[PDB]
C-alpha cells in the first residue's frame, strides 16, 4: 500500500524551499510593510525580490501592474464584476463572452452579472476541448464588454490559443481577461505574447502556499477595486498584505519557471508512460489531445466503470485522483471518443482526472499503473457489461 | 542608546510561535485540498473543525450564526458595506448608511464609493471621549436607514464604544448593525451576542495571527451578497480555496487571545499605565481619549512642543516602533486644555505619538521607551524657536 497524490490540478505541495523562505515572515519578521519604523521596512526588500519573481516568471514589463490578492477567485470577481462596474453599468455595454467549461469563480460570476443585466454567452467547446478564436471574433458584438477565457482547462489540461484570441480581441477593440492558473508551471507564460489584458492566477497550484493569489493587468488599464480603502497594491487592492503569501509566491513562480525550462521531460514523460499503460486497458478513452494538453493531466474515461467509483476504489487503494466531465460522441472517422462539456449538461458521465507535479516518482507511476489496472478489472466485474 | 522595542501592536502583532507551530504542517506535510473527497483532501478536515469551533467560542457566537473565513479585515468590510448596498439600497427601499469618521480606510473609503452610486452617508463625529454614543445613531436613523457600521474600538486612541447600547437603538429601529472588531479580539471581552451586531468584522494578524486571513461573523446566518462568487466554499458565501494554514492559525490565536485576556486587562495595563504616567510626567504633555473606557493596551499621546513625524523618526532611531494618532485641541468643561481625537481628513488635527503594547511586552521595554521618549521630547523641544 502507497498514499500517491495525484491531484495537482486541485492543489500542490508547498515546496520545502519555497516554505523555507516564507518561515521568517511570521514570528522572526512580522511588522506591517506599511509602517514607517524599522520593524515595518524590514521585509520591503523581500516583498521588492517576491514582485520582481513575479513580473520576471510571467513576462511581464515595468508598465504593467500586477496586484497579490487573496486567491484567483478573487481575481476573476475583480475582473468580471469590475469591468461590468466600468463599461457595463456606467458604460455602454452589456455583453461578455466565455466558455462553459471556465471555473465556478467565472462561471457564478457571469451567471451573477446575468442576474444584473449582463448579457453573458457561455461560448461551447470543440472537440479537442477548446474554444476556437473565429468563433469568439463571431460572438463580439458592438456592447461586448470583455472576453473571458481561461488559458488551460482544468479537468483536460487543454491549452486554449490565448494569443490568437488576443489578436481578434484587439481587432474589435475588446479587453481579454484569461484564467491563467492552469498555465504557470506547466507551460511557457508570457503575458505580452499572450497579449492578454487581464490574467488571474493562484500560489497553489504551482507549489506556492494557499491563501495568496495575483491579478495581472496590461500596462495599468482601469479597473475599478473589489476591496476599496488604503493603498495597498498601488491603491488597487486594500488590505494588509500577506507578506509570507508573497514571499513564497515569488519563490515558487521562479522555481516554476525554472523547473519548466528544465525539468520538463521528468513530468511529461511519466505522464505519458501512465497514461499509456491505462490505455492499454480495453475501452479506455483519454479526452483531449495529448499535444496540446499540460504536461501533467490526463482524464480517462473507462467503460462499464463510473468516474466516482473508479476515484473511491483508488482513495481505498491510497491514490487521490478527481472527476472530470465528459461527453460521448465520435470523431470524422466515426470512431467513438469521449470530449469534453460543461458539468452541467445531461449528457456528461465522470471520467477520472490524474494529474502529475514534479514530485512524482516513477515508483509512485508503477504503483498507480498497477493498483488501476487492479481496480477496473475488480469493478467492471461487479457492474453493467 | 538602541534597544529595538515594538509598541505599534494596533498596526500589527507577532505570530505567536504557538501559532505557527499549529500552523506549520499545512504547507507541505498536509496539503490536500479540503474540498477534495480522497484522504489527501480531507487529512485537514477535523483541524478545519476545530478552529472553526475556536473562533466561535472566541467570539461568543451561537450555532446559528455564521463565521465565514476572509482574507483579511478589509475584505469583510468591503463585503458587509457592499452586500447591504447590493441588497437593502440598489435592490431594496433604503438609501442611508450611517457610521463615524474615525473608522479604518476599508470601511471610509468603500462609504464613499457607495456615496458615488447614490447612497447618503453620515460620517457621525466623535465626541470629546473619542466615541459616538447611542442617542445620537438613534437621532440619525431615518426610514431609509439600511445599516449601522460603528467601530467596537478605535486603533489610534484604544477608545471603546458603546457597541451595545448601540445595538438596542438599531433593534428599536430595525436597522442592521455591523461593528468593525479587529481592535477589540484580545483586549476587550467580546460576547456577539451581548454586543448585540449583526456583523462583525476582525483580522487575525492584530490578535497574534497570521497575515493574509479575517473573519465576518454573521448573526442567524442573515442573507449578505457575496463580494467572492463561485464555488460553495464557506457556505456558498465566500468561494475560493481555503487558507488552510490561516484558518488554523486565526482558530489557535483567538483561543490564546482569550486565555490571555486577563493577562492583558491586569499585566499589559500595568505597563500601560506606567508609560502613559512617565509620559505625563513631561510637561504640555496630553493623553487622547480617558484611560477608563479605553482597550488596556494603547496610549495616543499629543506633545505640544514636537511634531508627531519627527518624534516618530527619532524614536524609531533609537529602535522604538510607534504610530501617529490624529487629535484636536479643546477644552474641558473646566476649560482646561485637552487633546480629543479627531477624523484624519480635519484640517484641525495635529500628529500625536501611538503607542500600543501587547502581551510580549516586558517592562525592560517600558523603561527604555520611557527614557528615550524624555530624550527625544527635550532633544526636540531643545530646538524651537517658539516653544514656551
Amino acid at each position: 500500500h502507497m498514499k500517491v497524490y495525484l491531484d495537482n490540478n486541485a492543489t500542490t505541495i508547498v515546496d520545502p524551499e519555497v516554505k523555507a523562505a516564507m518561515d521568517p515572515y511570521f514570528t522572526q519578521i512580522y511588522g506591517n510593510p506599511n509602517s514607517l519604523h524599522d520593524f515595518g521596512t524590514e521585509c520591503h526588500p523581500a516583498l521588492r525580490k517576491a514582485m520582481d519573481q513575479m513580473y520576471e516568471a510571467i513576462g511581464a514589463r515595468d508598465e504593467d501592474d500586477i496586484v497579490v490578492t487573496s486567491c484567483a477567485t478573487e481575481s476573476n470577481n475583480w475582473v468580471l464584476k469590475g469591468v461590468y462596474f466600468d463599461l457595463i453599468k456606467n458604460g455602454d455595454k452589456d455583453h461578455i463572452i466565455t466558455t462553459e467549461v471556465e471555473h465556478p469563480s467565472v462561471t457564478a460570476t457571469c451567471r451573477w452579472l446575468e442576474e444584473q443585466g449582463v448579457r453573458v454567452t457561455y461560448l461551447p467547446v470543440n472537440q479537442d476541448g477548446v474554444v476556437e478564436a473565429h468563433t469568439v471574433r463571431d460572438f463580439i458584438t458592438d456592447k461586448t464588454a470583455l472576453v473571458s477565457i481561461m488559458w488551460a482547462n482544468n479537468e483536460t489540461g487543454a491549452i486554449f490559443p490565448v494569443e490568437e484570441i488576443s489578436e481578434i480581441c484587439k481587432e474589435k477593440g475588446v479587453l481579454f481577461h484569461t484564467d491563467g492558473v492552469q498555465a504557470i508551471g506547466k507551460i511557457p507564460v508570457d503575458v505580452i505574447r499572450a497579449g492578454v489584458d487581464f490574467m488571474s492566477f493562484s500560489a497553489h497550484k504551482f507549489h506556492g502556499p494557499k491563501g495568496v493569489g495575483g491579478l495581472y493587468i496590461r500596462n495599468g488599464h482601469p479597473l475599478t477595486s473589489l476591496l476599496h480603502g488604503g493603498e495597498h497594491m498601488g491603491g488597487r487592492r486594500s488590505g494588509t498584505l500577506n507578506v509570507p503569501g508573497i514571499v513564497g509566491m515569488g519563490k515558487a513562480m521562479e522555481l516554476a519557471t525554472y523547473y519548466l525550462k528544465f525539468e520538463e521531460e521528468h513530468v511529461r514523460k511519466l505522464r505519458d508512460k501512465l497514461e499509456d499503460a491505462i490505455l492499454e486497458i480495453p475501452d479506455t478513452y483519454s479526452v483531449g489531445p495529448r499535444e496540446n494538453r499540460t504536461p501533467n493531466t490526463i482524464l480517462v474515461s473507462v467503460r462499464g466503470v463510473e468516474g466516482e467509483a473508479m476515484l473511491w476504489d483508488l482513495n481505498r487503494a491510497g491514490i487521490a485522483a478527481s472527476t472530470g466531465s465528459a461527453c460521448a460522441s465520435e470523431d470524422l472517422e466515426a470512431n467513438p471518443i469521449m470530449v469534453a462539456v460543461g458539468a452541467d449538461s445531461e449528457l456528461a458521465h465522470t471520467a477520472v482526472r490524474l494529474s502529475l507535479s514534479r514530485f512524482t516518482t516513477e515508483e509512485e507511476i508503477d504503483y498507480t499503473i498497477e493498483q488501476f489496472k487492479k481496480a477496473v478489472e475488480r469493478l467492471r466485474s461487479i457492474s453493467s457489461s
